[PDB]
DNA sequence: TGGGGGCGCTGAC
DNA sequence: GTCAGCGCCGCC
């Protein structure tokens, strides 16, 4: 993540509904905002929410009294996309985890927040063709709120991992918000290697699979893309080789195969998958947060997470059109 | 709400 | 066909 000198929303007060590790308290934070409430019912996120935060976050959403819940100014929501991912069975709303967007919009209607800021994948803006989409701009709108939705990748913002998300930014429209703008791409100067971890710390990772089949030569030059060497099996998800002078491949939460949830990459010509640490890095976590001492719920929790850096970026303007009110 | 890993299909080229 | 995905399923 980055240091943000102007803490643009200084004063405001937020919620952070389906935690997780708390990637959009980082975010918030860091630009000056009070977190005031956070949820999420996961018993090992919890734990790892509150060895950072030092609350444990309230259980399961759909149980609580959205009366009861603190007045906020921001609303933010990484709700679950299982239901919704181009790597599942995109059952949708249908889906018994695909309907927590209704208790966010529960709330909302409750709570009525200056701003409501929600995360998903990128196939949510396109999902049964456009109609998932839709329904929750439309409900936001019956809401009485703007509509703000674009896809970022996480490369175009400072971080080396081709995390592609749909990012929706509401603001209600007694507020008046026309300057609202999605921060714009800059050139990326940060790549995989330079997030490792030295060797000795990841020994442990290092797989020698005789089925390892290199399909391409390593490159020498950084690119701003993810770079497939090779596969080990039949190259499923979790059996694919990256160079590490590429980008990082979306980090994911039940994803499986050898390299499972982080993928595998060429490492000092050795093959292994990323270390919990270096998954932090690539979504744009500082050093100083503590993973959770259980490596496989600590991979599933940032492959669930958000990227630092691009929610810091969107904070920070969604508090400069807040704060513009000229005479 | 465990931890490991083989998979197989979809979306967007 | 290329190829990557906050996933799925069954195993222990
Ligand atoms: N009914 C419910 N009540 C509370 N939390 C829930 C929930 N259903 C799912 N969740 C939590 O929703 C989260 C979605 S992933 C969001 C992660 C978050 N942005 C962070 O930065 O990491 C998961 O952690 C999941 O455990």
């Amino acid at each position: 993540m980055i240091e943000i000198k102007d803490k643009q929303l200084t004063g405001l007060r937020f919620i952070d509904l389906f935690a997780g590790l708390g990637g959009f308290r980082l975010a918030l934070e860091s630009c000056g905002a009070e977190c005031v409430y956070s949820n999420e019912w996961d018993k090992y996120a919890q734990e790892v929410y509150e060895m950072n935060f030092g609350e444990k976050p309230e259980g399961d959403i759909t149980q609580v009294n959205e009366k009861t819940i603190p007045d906020h100014d921001i609303l933010c929501a990484g709700f679950p996309c299982q239901a919704f991912s181009i790597s599942g069975k995109q059952k949708g709303f249908e889906d018994s985890r695909g309907t927590l967007f209704f208790d966010i919009a529960r709330i909302v209607r409750e709570k009525k927040p200056k701003v409501v800021f929600m995360e998903n994948v990128k196939n949510f803006a396109s999902h049964d063709n456009g109609n998932t989409l839709e329904v929750v701009k439309n409900t936001m709108n019956e809401l009485d709120y703007s509509f703000h939705a674009k896809v970022l990748n996480a490369l175009d913002y400072g971080i080396p991992q081709k995390r592609e998300r749909i990012y929706m930014i509401c603001f209600r429209n007694d507020l008046n918000i026309q300057n609202f703008q999605f921060p714009k791409p800059f050139e990326l100067n940060t790549f995989v290697k330079d997030l490792l971890l030295p060797d000795s710390e990841v020994e442990h990772l290092v797989i020698d699979r005789k089925d390892l089949v290199m399909t391409n030569q390593e490159i020498e030059q950084t690119t701003p893309k993810t770079v497939r060497l090779g596969i080990v099996g039949k190259g499923g998800q979790g059996e694919r080789i990256y160079s590490t002078r590429g980008i990082a491949i979306t980090l994911s939460a039940y994803g499986g195969g050898i390299f499972a949830k982080t993928g595998g990459y060429l490492v000092n010509g050795k093959t292994r998958k990323l270390h919990p640490r270096e998954c932090a890095r690539v979504m744009g976590y500082p050093d100083s947060y503590k993973v959770h001492p259980s490596t496989s719920q600590a991979y599933k929790q940032f492959g669930n997470s958000v990227v630092i850096n691009v929610l810091q970026y969107i904070a920070y303007n969604i508090g400069s059109s807040l704060n513009f009110k000229p005479y």
